[PDB]
């Protein structure tokens, strides 16, 4: 597949603030949230992946293996807990996380030197691109 292995920093990212309103993330955290510019530090070893989500406000990480179902604790962000499996669609990563919201998702790829990611909820899309710096 893609090796996505890397320290990415954040130069888009749109409709974070529908997204997590989506998620029932209260005013407080949504408006401190969408000033934040997460960066996402990779680290993968084929299947193996951990994604590392960095801001000065709280971290979120997700350590998993590619197919494999796993509980998920999104303490931090909306605090609830999904049954998630992150699967290869060729070479995207399509993750599912099964639990109270419908359609709770995303997709992540590589496009040249640009890293894509798409989050998405009950039919809201939040829009992020990547890129290291060279
Ligand atoms: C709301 C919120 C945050 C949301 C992070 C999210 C939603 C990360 C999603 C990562 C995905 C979907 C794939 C790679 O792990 C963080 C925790 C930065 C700071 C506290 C506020
Ligand atoms: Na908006």
């Amino acid at each position: 597949p893609v090796d996505f292995t890397g320290y990415w920093k954040m130069l888009v990212n749109e409709n974070f603030e529908e997204y997590l309103r989506a998620l029932d993330v209260n005013v407080a955290l949504r408006k401190i949230a969408n000033l934040l510019k997460p960066d996402l530090e990779i680290v993968q070893d084929g299947d193996h992946m951990i994604i590392r989500t960095l801001s000065t406000f709280r971290n979120y990480i997700m350590d998993f293996q590619v197919g494999k179902e796993f509980e998920e604790d999104l303490t931090g962000i909306d605090d609830r807990k999904c049954m998630t499996t992150v699967s290869w669609d060729g070479d995207k990563l399509q993750c599912v996380q099964k639990g109270e919201k419908e359609g709770r998702g995303w997709t992540l790829w590589i496009e040249g030197d640009e890293l894509h990611l798409e989050m998405r909820v009950e039919g809201v899309v939040c829009k992020q691109v990547f890129k290291k710096v060279q």
